[PDB]
């Protein structure tokens, strides 16, 4: 099968550093500079071969004429309501990028607002952020080109969907808030920098400020309203509460679901904003998290884990602020994870729990946290929701493995809540009724049950003959719940695949101390959880490991990468997306170093010592058995990717190729796919979005000679 050559790669083998007495060589170093004449032609060499050998087989066209067919379907948000006018986005079924829609009623016709479709020929400019104005007349808007977090802040007035002078640069991770004067609106920047800020450069992202930017006026006039220069990983964002009356401000530290919370009284200031805000620092550490939900004068309302792994509702009165004093409005329940929490029609919380992963919807009163209203909901999640403190109806969007979605509306001004289908939409050519969905629990090597997700065609034989997709992230409190995916049901119609979703420790599924389980020094958790994952599916007849696959993107590409390292026995294919590779560096570029709460950092000598044993670019090693190889591997990233920049890739495929691609018993491909005007994922649009999925099962079915089932 092996009908190309690895291309040849320069080692420096001058590149030694000392860690803590640990002599670390890293000859693909050169690899770290994007714009070098030698790392631009190593990507082009990579390609070059990459493309033909997904390109070969007929199944490629197949599936991606079956994917644009079966992905050619409506798709909604959830209605939202801003000042007298309501707004949606919605996609025809193949538009590179969704559309906002507006119209005047819910029963009146909508007109197109905002279609980023027409800002690039290719579909590369994409909404990131947005916000009106809190009467609804003014509308805020980010765009990143080509898939950088680089933002561009733009805005319109929404009666006749005007374009507005204004124009903010060099926003990234930030906050849009506008004050309920309408007079402008809060948004985070960054100090300039030497070189280029396309989402190509791989420099650390520090010193980000919070500024206030009059609506009318040149950026340049912008007021300074926070800053840290003596913590230059701090983060601010600032929101109002519902009221108008404060600006609050959270801080944040890295990735941990932790925060300062600063206020500031808007009446209190001098002369409005003119300046530094007179914040007064109600919770001045990051020992737990606080996010807002409603306040009622100084009675302020907040979803917190502090305490409480599972999530609760407390209640601070501004006007006594210490600890003892606080109000445990709704309590933490002993499994069930409190997600997210809103506050509609002035006085009803809307309450969104994680129950074994699945997603329930309750209604509250805000008074007493007492129940009021179960919505019912299926297997699933809630991905979309709209309502808030004015407002006298709720949207919500479900979705499944097996259903595209629903939306369900609701009219709180009823004596008898009634939630009732808004849309739903039929995805014909996948049959629900055809597949199942099972959850099990499986014991992990220290014992721990982990839950995990199995979809398959009913009565099928565990007889260990099917093809497998296992799919994992496994960090930063991130819950992995069901979602429809067209591509992956396309696997299990056409390819005859079986599903999986393994929900293993670092995540969220089971709060606070189900992410603790696996970061840090106990990061091997995750990936011993997701081993025993496969082996459960070996096990119990789903697959054999000839016909397993794993995919995972991100942390998730870390994952995979580190489980091809560790058991490379148990795997036929690995699919690796926009993975952290170089755990040793990854602190060093763009916005790293906020992942070292899950990580560690290697400048601690305690840290090293947990991330040398796992990081995938350092641990590549032919396996000792003569009959055991590496499983085939790509790795897919791409040159604007500028949240997990992609030398990590670069150097890990060229380690790969060296260490284990040159020995004689490797016939499994190692590849790498680096894609142009994209980057980490988000807001990737759809034909890029559908080139990339028929690239992965094409490599699948290549390598696992999978027969396509028409
Ligand atoms: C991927 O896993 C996921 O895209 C990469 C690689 C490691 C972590 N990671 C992230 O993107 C992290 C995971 C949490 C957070 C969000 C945006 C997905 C919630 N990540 C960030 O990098 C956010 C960066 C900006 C930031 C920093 C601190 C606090 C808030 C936002």
């Amino acid at each position: 099968m092996l009908s190309f050559q690895y291309p040849d790669v320069y080692r420096d083998e001058t590149a030694i550093q000392d860690y803590h007495g640990h002599k670390v060589c890293d000859p693909y170093a050169w690899l770290e500079d994007p714009d070098s004449e030698q790392t631009k032609a190593f990507v082009e060499a990579q390609n070059k071969i990459t493309v033909p050998f997904l390109e070969q087989c007929p199944i490629r066209g197949l599936y991606k004429e079956r994917m644009t067919e079966l992905y050619d379907y409506p798709k909604y948000s959830c209605h939202f309501k801003k000042g007298k006018r309501y707004f949606y986005f919605y996609n025809t079924g193949l538009q590179n990028q969704r559309v906002l829609y507006v119209q005047d009623s819910l029963e009146g016709e909508a007109r197109v607002f905002l279609d980023p479709n027409i800002l690039s020929d290719d579909g590369t400019v994409a909404l990131r952020g947005y916000a009106f104005s809190e009467d609804g007349e003014y509308f805020a808007y980010g765009l990143s080109a080509s898939g950088s977090d680089w933002v561009t802040i733009k805005f319109m007035k929404v009666d006749g969907a005007k374009e507005l002078p204004d124009v903010l640069e060099r926003v990234k991770f930030s906050c849009m808030a506008w004050t309920h004067d309408g007079k402008g609106m809060f948004y985070n920047a960054y100090p300039q920098q030497d070189g280029k800020s396309d989402g190509t450069e791989t420099s650390t992202n520090l010193h980000q400020k919070l500024y206030y930017h009059v609506l009318g006026t040149d950026q340049s006039e912008d007021i300074l309203c926070a800053e840290f220069p003596d913590e230059p990983k701090w983060m601010g964002g600032a929101e109002l509460s519902d009221d108008g009356r404060y600006v609050l401000l959270s801080i944040r530290e890295g990735c941990d679901p932790v925060n300062r919370l600063w206020y500031c009284d808007l009446q209190q200031e001098s002369n409005g904003i003119t300046g530094i805000l007179k914040w007064v620092k109600l919770i001045d550490n990051f020992e737990g998290e606080y996010d807002y939900v409603t306040n009622e004068g100084t009675v302020f309302t907040f979803k917190t884990n502090r305490h409480s792994p599972n999530y609760r509702l407390i209640n601070i009165d501004f006007t006594d602020p210490e600890e003892s004093k606080w109000k445990v409005l709704v309590p933490e329940h002993e499994k069930d994870v409190l997600e997210w929490v809103a506050c509609v029609r002035s006085n009803f919380l809307v309450l969104c729990y994680l129950h074994d992963v699945k997603n329930t919807l309750q209604l509250h009163d805000l008074a007493t946290g007492a129940l009021l209203k179960i919505f019912p909901l299926e297997v699933g999640s809630v991905v979309g929701y709209s309502g808030q403190k004015k407002d006298t109806e709720i949207f919500y969007q479900f979705t499944s493995f097996l259903s595209p979605g629903i939306i369900y509306h609701c009219d709180l001004t009823k004596e008898e809540l009634e939630p009732r289908v808004f849309r739903e939409v039929t995805v014909k050519g996948i049959d629900a009724s055809d597949y199942q969905t099972v959850q099990i629990f499986y014991p992990s090597k220290d014992g721990t049950k982990i839950p995990m997700f199995i979809v398959h065609k009913k009565g099928i034989k565990l007889d260990g003959s099917h093809p497998a997709f296992l799919y994992g992230y496994g960090g930063f409190n991130i819950s992995i719940t069901p979602n429809y995916s067209v591509s992956r049901l396309i696997f299990v119609r056409h390819m005859g695949g079986v599903l999986a979703v393994a929900n293993i420790r670092g995540g969220g599924e089971y709060g606070e101390t189900w992410h603790k389980g696996g970061i840090l020094a106990n990061k091997q958790n995750c990936f011993d959880d997701f081993q025993c994952a496969a082996e459960y599916l070996i096990k119990e007849g789903y697959t054999s490991p000839k016909r397993l696959t794993i995919n995972g993107g991100s942390n998730g590409g870390l994952l995979v990468a580190t489980c091809a390292n560790q058991r490379p026995d148990l795997f036929g294919c690995v699919i690796a997306q926009v993975g952290v590779m170089d755990m040793l560096k990854f602190h060093k570029y763009t916005i790293g170093h906020a992942w070292t709460t899950d990580y560690g950092c290697s400048d601690s000598k305690q840290h090293f010592e947990w991330l040398i044993k796992y990081s995938p670019l350092h641990n590549v090693k032919l396996p000792e058995a003569d009959d055991i190889q590496y499983p085939s591997m790509l790795l897919l990233t791409a040159d604007h990717d500028d949240r997990v920049v992609p030398l990590h890739s670069l150097k890990f495929i060229a380690t790969l190729q060296y260490i284990v691609g040159r020995s004689r018993k490797q016939n499994n491909p190692l590849l790498i796919h680096v894609d142009t005007k994209a980057g980490h994922g988000a807001g990737k649009p759809t034909a890029k979005v559908i080139e990339e999925v028929s690239d992965m099962f094409a490599f699948i079915a290549r390598c696992l000679n999978i027969d396509w089932i028409p």
